C-alpha cells in the first residue's frame, strides 16, 4: 500500500510542492530548501502509484557526555493532507527508522508538529530548545574584555572550529550537518546577515551571527547563533549587544532554559519567549549506550530491561557497565530497571533523572538500580541552539 | 545614623504603613500580613528618630540535597520612599546577615525585587520559580487512578506530611515557616480556596490547592501549592485538571523550569508565563557545607578558596571532604577552587554547574578541582514552589 | 449508583457550593441564584451517599408558530469535578428527561457549556442568541416620535403585558419563568438598573432595560431586555440610545442572527460581538407538534418515522396533518421523512431548512416529503433575548 | 455637468489610477483587475472634460427561489477625492441603473462602502456574507466518507458545474460573471491556489478553493470557494480541514450568517469573524418578480403599490400572481402593500419577512396581504459566497 523509497529526480518537485504546502512555504522557497539539505536526503513515500509524501534525513552527529554519537536528524516531514489519516505518516516513520537502522546510526532526533505520531515510533521528549529575549537598554553591560571583529560566515573555518568546541562541551549540541549551516547563512533578499568574532585578532574566543529588523512592534536584533568560550567572551558579547540600545528595542538568542549567559546582568530582565522541546530515538540500545560519554569517577554496572515494538533487537536485557566515562553494553542481566525505548531516550540525555521518571512513570527500578542510573546519567541539561 | 532593632508596638504600625505603600498593597492589607508573619520576626531600621523601613526574617528550612539545611527566609524589604539612594537598605540587609548569623543559620532565601542591592550583601542567584499555564481543553487526560477528594486546609496535618515528603526530595524546596502555610490558606472574600487530596480512602499519594476566577481574558484556575508522589498521582492530577475544560480556559501551575508533569501531556499545550530566580547567601560557609546532603558515590576533597567581605569567618581556605552522602569541612587546604561568597551560592545550589560558573567567570579552578566540585553539587535543578 | 431526587433543605447548601464551583461564582453569589429560582425547582444527584451534582428545572413556555408550548428549561447543570468522567451528568440529565416527561412537559430547553453531553440525552442546536455592539456615536438617529419614561421594573405588569406581545411574535422566545425576570432586576451593588417605557402617556409601545458601565476598554451601555412593537417604537429606541453619545462609546443588546434593528441605521456599524446555540430536547412528539403554530395557507400530511433511544414513547411512526394553522398527530403511515429525535429538534424550530438537515444528515426523505416539511415548519429564524 | 460614457482607450488609464486611490490598491494592481473584468464593463463620469470617477457593471445572474434572474452586479465605484462632495457618485448610479434597465436587466445588486449614496439611488439592504473562523484542532472530525484530489481551477468546467448546482439551491447565489472566477483564480506571488474536488473519482460532490499564510498572530488557511451537495461531502470537507490541525491555527470560510456547516461540529468552537450585507435595486418591478421562483403549494394574489422616485415604470400599483411556484404581475390592482423600491428589496429576497418590513417602517399592509406576502416571499435567509 504504501512504498518508501529515495526521492528522485522522477519525484522531488512533487515533494517540494508537498513540501511548500505542508509548511505553508512562500511559492517556490521549497527549491531553496530541497537543494540546501540535497536531494540524496530525501525519502518519498507512495501510495498507490501517487507521491503521498516524505522527508530529509540529516546523518550527523549528537554530542552527548563530551562524544561524538553519530545521529540521523529527522526533516520536514510532510503527508499531502489529502493522504492524511490514513497510516502514511507513520509507515513513513518506521520505514526512516529501518534505514536509520541499517545504517547503524544508533539515535535520531527531531522537533514534533505533533507529538502522538513520533511517540507510535519510539521517538520522546528528550532535550529544550528555548528562545530568550531582552530589551537592549536593560542590559548595561560596558565591559568590552575583548573586541569584535566583522567576518564573513561562508565557508569560515574560524565558526566550525569555535562552534565545535562549545559542542563538544554542551550535552546534546549538534555536530552540524551542512545544511544548519546553510540555514544559518541564509537570509532573505530583505535582510542582512551580520557575523562577528570575539576576541583579539587570531586568537578568537567566540562569535555571533545575526540579522536586524523593525516590526510592527519595534526593532529587534535576533542572534541565530552564538559561541562564547570564556568568561571575556561573555562580557563581550553583552557589552556589544548592550551598544545597539540606541537603535535595537528588543534582542533575542537560543539558549537552555536555564539560561547562564543571564547570570551576568545586573537585573532579571530577560524573558522566554518560547520553548520547545525535542525527541529522540534510541535506535540502537548497544551503540547508542556504548558510544555516549559518561561521568568520570563512576563504576557501575546497571541491569536494564527494554522494551522496544518497533526495532526487535533493542528488546530484552542489557547490562551497562560504566568505568572511567566509558561504557561495555552485553546482553543479559537481572532487569533491574525496565522501561519502555522512550522511557531510555529521556534517561539517556539526562532531560529528566532517573527518579523524574520513575514518578512519571516511565520506568521501574529498584533503589539501587536508580541510584546507579542517576549517577550514570547525570549531567547538564540537554540542549541545542539549532532547529531543523 | 542608621539602627537596627526588633519590631516593637511602639513601631510595627508605621513599619506596616511603610511596607503598604512600598508593595502597593490596598489599604490596611498589611495587617493581615504582619499578622500571619508574626511582629516578633519583624525588623525595624532608622534613620536618626525616625522608622526609614524593616524587614521580616522566616526563621526555616530549606531540602538541599535531602538534608533540611537551617535557612532565614527575608521577605517584605521596604524603605520609605523618603529615605532611599541613601544606603538605608544595604544598611538593613548588613545589620540582618549579622543577626542571623548569630543565630547560626548557615543560609539565607530571598526573591529580589532588584539584584544590585542583594548582591552588594553577598546574595546570589541560586534556585528557580516557575509559572506554567496551559488550555484546559488541550490535556486530554481521562487517567483516574486515584480518587480526589475535597478536604479542608486549615491545619489539616495531612497536607504537612505529603508536603514534607516532596520537599524531601525536590532541591531546593522550603521547609515551611507557618506563615508560607498561612499565605497559602489566605484569599479574598472574593474567593473560595479549593483544596483536594489526591489518592484512595486514608491512602492519599498527593493533593492540589487553588483558587479560580473569571477575568477579563476568560476563566482560570490558578493552582497554588500540589504534591505528587507517584504515577498514580500525577495521572490524577492531570485527570482532575482536565475535567474542568467546560468550566475553565486556562490553568496555571508552579512547578520547574524543566517541569516533568507536561512529559504526560499529549503535546506541548503548556507554556512558561513566568519566572523568577530566587537568590541565596551563604552566611556561614562550613555549616551550610556540612548541613548540606551530598550524592551517594562521591568521594572527594575540594579545597575552596572563599571571599567574603561581609562575614570575615568565611573569608579564607576551606577543605570540604565528601563521602558517603555526608560532608566534613576543616580549615586550610590549597584553594584550589577560588570565588566570592556569591559564587559559592550558586554552586551549592547546583543551579549552575561548576564549568558553567566557571565561563562566567564566579570560580576559578584546576580542572581537577573542576571535576570533584561537577561531583559533589551535581543535581536536580533548584526550586520551590513557595514565593515569600 | 446515582440516586435522583428533589433538592431539600438537607442538600440545597451543599448543592449550592458545587453551583458555586462548577461557574466560578464569586463566594456566596449562589444563594441569591438558588433563592430566585426556589429550591423546589432544583434537583440533586447523588453518587453512593455524596451529593454529586445537580440542576434547575424552570418549567415555563416557549412560543412557537405564535402558540404556547409548555417547556422545561434546564439550568445550572454541575457536577462537582471529583465525580467527572464517571456518567454522572447524562444520568442527571436523563433522569430529569423522564422527570419532564411524566409532568406532560413535551419540550425542554437549555444553553450547553458541551454539546457532546445533551446530543447523548437527545438534546440539539435548536435556536439563537447573538449579542450586538455598535459605537454610539455611528447611530445617528434623530426621530423621537415617542417619548421615553423612567419607570420602575420591580413587578410592573406593564413590563410582562408589552414582552408577552412581543414573545407571542417572535418564534423562539420564552413566555418567562419568574427567574428569567428575577435575573433581569438583578445587579450589582456597584450598579443601577435603568427601565424606560417607550410610547406616548397610558399608550405603551416598547421597553428598554439596561446598565451602564466603565470599562478599561471605555464606556459601555449594556441592553438586557428591550421591546419594540411598532417602527415609532424603534426609531425612539435608536434615538434614546443615540442620545447616550456623549457619556457612553459602545451600545450591546440581544437580537436574532439577522437583527432588524440594524435595517433602520445609516451605516453597517454594528457587529456580532458573541452568538450561542441553544438546544431544544423533544420530549414527546406528539404534545409537542400538535401545541405548536403552524402557518396559515398549508394543507399537509407528512409521515414521519422517529427514532429515541431514551424515551420509548417517541420512537415509530407518526402522521403530521396540518390545516388551518394547527396540526393532529397520529400514530402510523409510511414514515416517508426518519430522524432522529434530534433532527426532529431542528426541523421543529426552523433554525435549518428540511434540506439544509438532509444536507447535513439528520433526516432522510422523498422529495414530496421534504416539500410538505418545508411547508410545514418554514418560518422566522428562532431566537429568544434570554439566557439561562 | 456630469457627463456618462463607456470607457474607451482614451480614459481607460486615468480610470484604472482613480481606482488604485479609491480602493487603496498597490501600484499597479489596477491593471490586472482592469483586465480580469474586461474595459468593455467600466463606466466612466465626466465632470466638465475631467475624468471625475467610474464604474463597473458586471452582466450575470443571481438565483431567487430558484430561477436565474438576469442581475448587474456594480462594482468597483469610485470618484476621485477632488470631486467628491458634488452629486459626481449618485449622478454616476443614477445613469448606470437607467443604462441597466435598457438592458432589461430587472435587478442590480451591490456591496456598499457607504449606504446612504445607494439607497438615494433605491438599493437596499438584501443579503448576507459572512466569514466564520475557528480553531483547526477544535474541529476533530475524521468520518472520511469520500475522497479528496488536487485538480486545477483555471478554466475547469468541473468547478461550473459543482457551483451551477449548490447557486441553484441557494437563495441569493449568484450565477457569476467571468471576472468573479477571475478573482477565484488570482492569488498573490507570495501565495499557492490550492483547489480539491470532494468525491470519488469521476463522481465530483463538492469542492474545496483555499489559500493558505503564516502571519504576526500564527498561520491561517483561508477558504474562498467551496461546494458541499451531499452530507458525505460535508463530513469530508471537516475532515480534510480537521487533518490541517497540525500545519494551520485557524480556519476561515465564508457562508450564511446561519451557518449549517457548523451543526455538525462538536462543539460550537466557530465563531463570526465579519459579516456585511449586500444591497439590491429592483430596477424592473415587473420582470424581477416574474423572473423569480416562488415556494410550491402557495396560490395567491398581492396588491402592491410601488413609489419609485428614479424609474417611473415601476411606481403605481401592480398585481402579483402566484401559483405552482410561478407569478404573473399584471397592471392595477388595490395596493394593499404599498411600499417604495426599497422595501420590494428586502421583500423579494427574504432578508425580512413582511412582518419585519412593517415593524421597521419599510410597508404598510392590512392582515391578509400581510399574509400573502409571508406566504409569497418566504424562503432561506438570503446569502452569497462571493465578494465584488
Ligand atoms: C501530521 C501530518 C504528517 C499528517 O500525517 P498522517 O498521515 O495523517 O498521520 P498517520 O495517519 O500516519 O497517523 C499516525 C499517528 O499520528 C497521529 N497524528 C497525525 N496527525 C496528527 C496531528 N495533527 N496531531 C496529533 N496527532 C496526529 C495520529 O493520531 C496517529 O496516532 P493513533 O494511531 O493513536 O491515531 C501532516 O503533514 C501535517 O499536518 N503537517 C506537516 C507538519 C508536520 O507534521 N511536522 C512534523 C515535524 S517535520
Ligand atoms: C529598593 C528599596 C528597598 C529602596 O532601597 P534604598 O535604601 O534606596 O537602597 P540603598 O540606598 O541601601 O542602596 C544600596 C544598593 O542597592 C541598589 N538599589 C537600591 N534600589 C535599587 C533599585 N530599584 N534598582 C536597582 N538597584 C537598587 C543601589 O544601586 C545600591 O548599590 P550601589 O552601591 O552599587 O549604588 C525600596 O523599598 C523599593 O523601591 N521597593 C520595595 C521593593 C523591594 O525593594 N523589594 C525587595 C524584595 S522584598
Ligand atoms: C461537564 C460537567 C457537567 C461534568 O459532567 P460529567 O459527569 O463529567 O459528564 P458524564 O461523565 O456524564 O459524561 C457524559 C458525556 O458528556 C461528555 N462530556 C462531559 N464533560 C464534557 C466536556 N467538558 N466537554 C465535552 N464533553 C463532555 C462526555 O464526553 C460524555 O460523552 P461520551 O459518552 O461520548 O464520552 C461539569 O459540571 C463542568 O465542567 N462544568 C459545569 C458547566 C456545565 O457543564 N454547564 C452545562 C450548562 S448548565
Ligand atoms: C464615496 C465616494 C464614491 C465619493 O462619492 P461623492 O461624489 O462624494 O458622492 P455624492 O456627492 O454623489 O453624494 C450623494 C450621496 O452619497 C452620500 N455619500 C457620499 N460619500 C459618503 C460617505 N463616505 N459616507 C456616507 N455617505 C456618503 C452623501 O451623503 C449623499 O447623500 P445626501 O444627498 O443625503 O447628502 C468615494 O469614491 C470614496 O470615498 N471611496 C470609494 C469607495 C466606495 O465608495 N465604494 C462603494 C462600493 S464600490
Amino acid at each position: 500500500r504504501f512504498k518508501y523509497t529515495k526521492a528522485s529526480q522522477e519525484n522531488i518537485q512533487q515533494l517540494g510542492n508537498i513540501l511548500e504546502q505542508c509548511f505553508v512555504m512562500s511559492f517556490g522557497d521549497s527549491e531553496i530548501y530541497v537543494k540546501g539539505i540535497g536531494l540524496e536526503n530525501f525519502r518519498v513515500i507512495y501510495r498507490e502509484q501517487k507521491v503521498a509524501g516524505g522527508l530529509a534525513i540529516l546523518p550527523m552527529g549528537q554530542w552527548w557526555g563530551g562524544q561524538r554519537v553519530p545521529m540521523a536528524g529527522i526533516a520536514a516531514v510532510g503527508i499531502a493532507p489529502e493522504y492524511r489519516g490514513d497510516g502514511a505518516a507513520i509507515a513513513l516513520i518506521q520505514h526512516t527508522l529501518q534505514e536509520i537502522s541499517e545504517q547503524d546510526i544508533p539515535i535520531s532526533v527531531l522537533y514534533p508538529a505533533t507529538q502522538r505520531l513520533y511517540r507510535k515510533a519510539g521517538y520522546e521528549q528528550a532535550g529544550s530548545s528555548c528562545v530568550w529575549e531582552i530589551p537592549t537598554d536593560s542590559i548595561q553591560i560596558q565591559h568590552a574584555s575583548l573586541p569584535l571583529e566583522p567576518v564573513v560566515l561562508k565557508n569560515n573555518p574560524i565558526f566550525h572550529e569555535l562552534y565545535q568546541q562549545q559542542a563538544q562541551l554542551t550535552h546534546g549540541y549538534l555536530d552540524r550537518h551542512p545544511a544548519i549551516w546553510q540555514g544559518l547563512n541564509r537570509t532573505l533578499d530583505t535582510e542582512t546577515l551580520y557575523s562577528y568574532l570575539i576576541g583579539d585578532k587570531d586568537k578568537p574566543q567566540g562569535y555571533i551571527i545575526f540579522t536586524q529588523e523593525r516590526t510592527r512592534d519595534g526593532s529587534i536584533l535576533r542572534i541565530r547563533d552564538w559561541v562564547t568560550l570564556s568568561n571575556p567572551a561573555v562580557q563581550s558579547f553583552w557589552t556589544f549587544i548592550a551598544n545597539h540600545r540606541s537603535q535595537i528595542d528588543k534582542v533575542t538568542w537560543k539558549s537552555s532554559v536555564i539560561d547562564a549567559l543571564t547570570l551576568l546582568l545586573p537585573e532579571q530582565s530577560a524573558t522566554i519567549r518560547s520553548q520547545d522541546r525535542w525527541m529522540l530515538r534510541i535506535v540502537n540500545v548497544c551503540k547508542a549506550l556504548e558510544a555516549r560519554g559518561y561521568p568520570l569517577g563512576v563504576e557501575a554496572e546497571l541491569h536494564l530491561e527494554v522494551q522496544d515494538d518497533l526495532l526487535a533487537t533493542n528488546q530484552g536485557k542489557f547490562i551497562l557497565s560504566v568505568a572511567n566515562g566509558k561504557s561495555e553494553v552485553t546482553k543479559g542481566g537481572k532487569g533491574e530497571l525496565q522501561l519502555d525505548i522512550k522511557g531510555l531516550a529521556s534517561l539517556y540525555t539526562s532531560l529528566f533523572t532517573p527518579r523524574q521518571l520513575q514518578l512519571t512513570g516511565k520506568l521501574q527500578a529498584t533503589e539501587t538500580a536508580l541510584l546507579k542510573a542517576t549517577q550514570i546519567f547525570a549531567g547538564e541539561s540537554p540542549w541545542m541552539i539549532d532547529f531543523f
